[PDB]
């Protein structure tokens, strides 16, 4: 059942990938035998992955490799980290129970439909020009270093948003309990007046934006009245 | 849309339960404003919960109350904890990304279809007679104090299983990774061969089970193979 899929994967290996693919198969067998819910394939120029992965894993870690696609994901996965795969333009359909998705530094041109219970979404340094609707339970969004123009409406539960180094020409309405917003180096000029909801403890970062004279003066007003920490470029 | 349903429920309180529901409806309002992912209704002895709940929460706690039914759950709920509801007999369809389900010391007769990502399921001390197919990622399972006579196929990653004080006449195949199994005080005459496949480290608990002679022989054969702590006292 599993031996067959993994055998064909190991045999189809180019020289150079033989030790790497062996180490992974050994790890996957270990996972079945002892019940380890975590699978980390390591960095070894992997060009492909097996068709089936152990069914019970909850965490899958894919370090720097040369993948162009990912196989069907474990039906009960809760954490996925993929980084450093520059031929990887898209992701497989995400399992419903996924909680954490770190897909930094690949070449994603889009993102699949996001699982209901997703809490942490970090997809910085990709190729994304837009993003899908956000699930209600989200508490962290990191989408920096992409050519995003706008952002979807944010779930109210959101605690942190990083979207710096994009092409943002506006912001959506803010969640009420936001603690940290970094949108440094975008094309923002008008603040969503929605921002005013941020608490005294909250930290905002607006450096490297044009900002309309009125909006600058309005921010200068907020600091004096709210004691809030807001950073932005200023002449003088 | 939101504060027309929850508003009525606050003043729809049956006489006596008025102060309790106010605290719950305070959290219903308060929770939305400060972002908070958790919600705890407390042991207010509420007869019913609001038709709609905060859309963004991830943890819902429900101590000793007097509920009989439960509303539709938030789409992104991750942890559900319900206990001391001696008249709560069923649960609503569980959210796709539920990870922890603590629904014990109630009066549940049935469980819904389990979310794929469910890792911790504790439903001890209810009224259960069967269980649905187990999520592939399940790790710990507590189903003690019910009326189960059988268990579904166990997933590969299952680590700990407590099923004492049931009517188990039989057991499913063990995943080899299993490390703790308490099936004491059941009606097991014989147990599965999969026991030989378990780690040396695993602790098994069998007391108050009418194990047959041939099984004693098999157990002595298993204990002898690895030194696996398989507890069965003659007394």
């Amino acid at each position: 059942e599993y031996d067959a899929v993994w055998s064909k994967w190991e045999r189809d290996a180019p020289a150079g990938e033989s030790p790497g693919r062996a180490a992974v198969v050994q790890e996957m067998r270990d996972c079945l035998n002892n019940g380890n819910p975590v699978l980390n394939v390591g960095a070894s120029g992997l060009t492909t992955l097996p068709d089936r992965l152990p069914p019970h894993i909850t965490t899958l870690v894919i370090p720097d490799n040369n993948l162009t696609s990912l196989p069907e994901l474990p039906e009960g996965l809760r954490e996925l980290e993929v980084s450093g795969n520059l031929q990887l333009t898209s992701l497989p359909s995400l399992p419903q129970g996924l909680q954490k998705l770190w897909a930094y530094n690949n070449w994603l041109a889009s993102l699949p439909t996001l699982p209901p219970g997703l809490g942490d979404l970090a997809v910085s340094n990709n190729q994304l020009t837009s993003l899908p609707e956000m699930p209600p339970a989200l508490r962290e969004l990191r989408v920096s270093g992409n050519n995003l123009t706008s952002l979807p409406a944010l779930p109210s539960g959101l605690q942190k948003l990083w979207a710096y180094n994009n092409r943002l020409t506006s912001l959506p309405e803010m969640s009420p309990g936001l603690q940290e917003l970094d949108v440094s180096h975008n094309q923002l000029t008008r603040l969503p007046q929605s921002l005013t909801g941020l608490s005294s403890a909250a930290r905002v970062y607006l450096d490297g934006n044009p900002l309309s004279v009125r909006t600058l003066q309005a921010l200068r007003d907020i600091i004096g009245h709210s004691g809030i920490r807001i950073h932005f470029d200023m002449a003088g």
